[PDB]
């Protein structure tokens, strides 16, 4: 059924600059992101954090789009981002209402070496699975991985979760507060292909069943802390930059300043992602342990 | 003349983590940085910026070690880093007194792709030139570059400039707020060799005249800005990560989102350094243009 309202959000985290740059340019000339019979609105979600070139002002914008915050009485005392979440929800939602935007792409960067990443929230979601498959195939031979979040709560609080079909776009490695040409080119391409898909679907194109490989988070792995709770070992050079690649029971994982290796253990293979992400220091995380699985989509047709 | 007081400073910028990690470990176990008949003191220069994992709190510590700040009446209303500069200057200085520390290494990281870098402030400084030559030779085949700052004011304001022999140690690429193993192993190797040098000098070893190549900044090059003063093009993919390598009048330098290349121009070769450093966005700088020159040292002997 016909897709009408599409947004591309940038600056959810103010120091992830690829999104900010694109959206700002598109707000002056949207030609690249328009499709015949499709309105795409670019929007900067966190202006204050973008001016300060900072992750957030008062709290993470990408973690509060839920009934607890979006439903509390509007007030000058409320943390900036809460205040902002309610504005965004009024513009592009209300979340869960039939009037809400159909598809939102929320753009993000990581310091991890992940390349092009799509983030999926519903594991049972044929339309989005189909889209991700289309993107994957278009980027080839450029790799493109799909990261799967499966809350047994069935609830999400991400900025994009306003949409009927939320799409997370993440590209790394890029230092925060830095704009790399290569990274910008990758994200552009992903967007170009995502919009091609929407457009083709709206033109009534048929899509046979398809399958994608996804990586589902099973555990946040923390750094070894010491007596005082301080980081006591660091990501081993062998693991560094090896996001998505298999890591076995034997393999090096941490290195201590005194020079010893701490190996994986457990007794099956895992797929580290978000290996050494800047934002995951404070929030105690060296990487995420993921399982690799296949999702299937039924054929779809508008 | 005999070198007694040596300091290694970490956390001058709170979110350059290599220095912070080493210094903190050394404060628990200094064995690796001790030498026979040589006392080396590790110190964390910017504790609050290190706790908040942030470049600074009120202003850049590395920018205010000068008469204008170091000489103002101590009070609780002074910017934190000013207070802290006074504390530091009294512990390891007073800057310009005969009692001040002899050598200070200030540890730093850059998001630029510079590898191991030594920063020199006096261009006419035999003892330092001799040291840098030793460290370069020692590291080889690992590359190691010397960056030369030459103020016609004759005045410096860096944290390390308290010492009779200030030494800047910078290693990249590393995103802020991230600890990479390879980068840590590089910095510690540089330190290991610097301290070997001092030790050998103290043992009365002779050093013949020597020469090093250095890179002296001639101009901070800014991003093209638009009518509103906003960044309008970005570091060209060809220039990205090509710190130290020669860039000629023809060569690509910036890329616009609309896809055009902005070439170097002028009419001689230059050596880009600090290409795309996070800290230099606000501070209006895409990279530093440098000339390559040769410094000569007379023979030295304790
Ligand atoms: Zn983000
Ligand atoms: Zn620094």
């Amino acid at each position: 059924e016909h897709i009408q309202k599409v947004a591309i959000f940038g600056g959810t985290h103010g120091n992830e600059l690829t999104g900010v740059f694109l959206v700002k340019h598109w707000l002056e000339n949207g030609a690249e992101i328009q499709r015949t019979g499709l309105e795409v609105k670019p929007f900067i979600t966190n202006p204050r954090a973008v001016k300060k070139c900072t992750r957030y002002i008062d709290c993470d914008l990408n973690r509060i789009f839920d009934l607890e915050n979006l439903g509390k009485k509007m007030s000058e005392d409320l943390p900036y981002e809460v205040r902002r979440a309610q504005e965004i929800n009024h513009l592009f939602g209300p979340k869960d209402s039939e009037d809400s935007y159909d598809i939102i792409f929320d753009l993000h960067n990581t310091t991890s070496n992940m390349g092009c990443t799509l983030i999926l929230e519903d594991s049972r979601n044929n339309f989005l699975i189909q889209m991700f498959h289309y993107i994957k195939t278009s980027l080839a031979p450029l790799p493109c991985y799909v990261y799967l979040i499966e809350h047994p709560s069935l609830k999400y609080a991400t900025t994009r979760s306003i949409a009927k079909y939320p799409v997370g776009i993440e590209v790394g490695p890029q230092p925060q507060g830095v704009l790399r040409a290569d990274i910008l080119d990758q994200m552009r391409k992903m967007i170009k292909h995502a919009l091609d898909f929407i457009h083709h679907f709206n033109e009534g194109k048929e899509f046979p069943p398809c399958a994608i490989e996804v990586y589902k988070i099973i555990e946040k792995v923390d750094y070894p802390r010491d007596e005082n709770g301080e980081i006591a070992a660091i990501i081993h050079p062998n693991l560094q930059d090896q996001d998505w690649k298999p890591l076995h029971p034997g393999d090096p994982m941490f290195l201590t300043l005194d020079g010893k290796t701490i190996p994986l253990g457990g007794d099956c293979t895992v797929y580290p992602v978000f290996v050494n992400e800047a934002a995951y220091y404070e929030k105690k995380e060296a990487f995420a342990k993921t399982t690799k699985l296949t999702l299937n989509a039924k054929s779809i047709r508008c």
